[PDB]
């Protein structure tokens, strides 16, 4: 639910146009704000339309706090995975042939530039020519990997859980599991005289991912062969991953448990992208809920 900006022009030399539109749907009940802004380059020395669609906005983490009057059992939902995808879903003429980040990133904060060269160059770089964007995201103690379905006509990545250090102890993942304690990522002590409810580390001490929110930053590169339809239909997903992580006193000592993505949230939107008038239209949107 949202609105499409009116389409700005820059003319850049006499070969290239820029046309830019915003698209915004938002999911007030997830918490998930989608806001796409295609870049449409038309370049009379090339013989394909080029689109460059930067993804932002917002996808909350969904972490719910633990109830502090829980003695020997307690639990907390945490934000595990970000999972954002861009699917083609009609029209042959298009397809998806570049996009940043490209390669599996672990660093703090991913930070790269693609530039488009007057012939239809596309190149990629680290860090922060006739068209040019970046992407710029924390993701501290998470990493980035491509999902595994990208292929000619679609593009994903997660911002998963990947390293994460309680004080000194760790790193912990999603999966880790001590044969005795079980999986330690948010507990405070293994020995600790205290309510299940109170015995997870605080908030701040967890990644900011897991326990507020991440702001995602994703460019995409669709291509258009110049030939049949001059409208195509786009799918953007943003999704998480939440995880139910819980500790209990078995009378010895505390043990942690890890549900890996015990609960889903999804909102996908559809448009219609018009090459020719460099236009997108909203043609529907869907909130999904998985909850095991």
């Amino acid at each position: 639910e949202g609105k499409i900006t009116p389409v700005s022009v820059k003319k850049v030399d006499d070969k290239v146009t820029l046309y830019k539109t915003t698209a915004t749907a938002d999911s007030d009940k997830f918490k998930i704000s989608q806001i796409l802004t295609f870049n449409f380059i038309k370049d009379k020395s090339y013989d394909k339309d080029t689109l460059v669609l930067k993804a932002t906005g917002n996808i909350n983490s969904g972490f719910v706090k633990p109830n502090p009057n829980d003695y020997d059992f307690s639990k907390l939902y945490w934000g595990a995975k970000y999972n954002v995808s861009i699917s083609s879903q009609s029209n042959d003429s298009v397809n998806v042939v570049d996009y940043a980040p490209k390669n599996q990133n672990e660093e703090f904060q991913v930070q790269n530039t693609l530039g488009y060269t007057f012939g239809g160059d596309i190149s990629i770089s680290n860090g922060l020519t006739a068209f040019s964007e970046t992407i710029n995201y924390k993701q501290e103690s998470y990493r980035t990997t491509l999902s595994r379905n990208t292929n000619y006509k679609n593009v994903g990545w997660g911002v998963e859980a990947h390293k994460i250090m309680n004080n000194g102890w760790g790193p912990y993942g999603r999966d880790s599991f001590h044969p005795t304690y079980g999986n330690e990522l948010f507990l405070a002590g293994r020995q600790s005289s205290a309510y299940a409810g109170q015995n997870f580390i605080a908030q701040h001490q967890m990644p900011l991912l897991s326990r507020s929110n991440f702001n995602p930053e994703f460019l995409s590169v669709l291509s258009h062969r110049q030939d049949g339809a001059k409208k195509s239909k786009i799918t953007v997903t943003y999704q998480r991953e939440m995880d139910l992580y819980q500790i209990r006193w078995n009378g010895f000592y505390w043990a942690g448990a890890n549900y890996k993505n015990f609960k889903t949230r999804t909102f996908k939107s559809t448009y219609e992208i018009d090459w020719e008038n460099h236009k997108v239209k909203l043609l529907d949107t869907k909130e999904t809920e998985n909850n095991k």
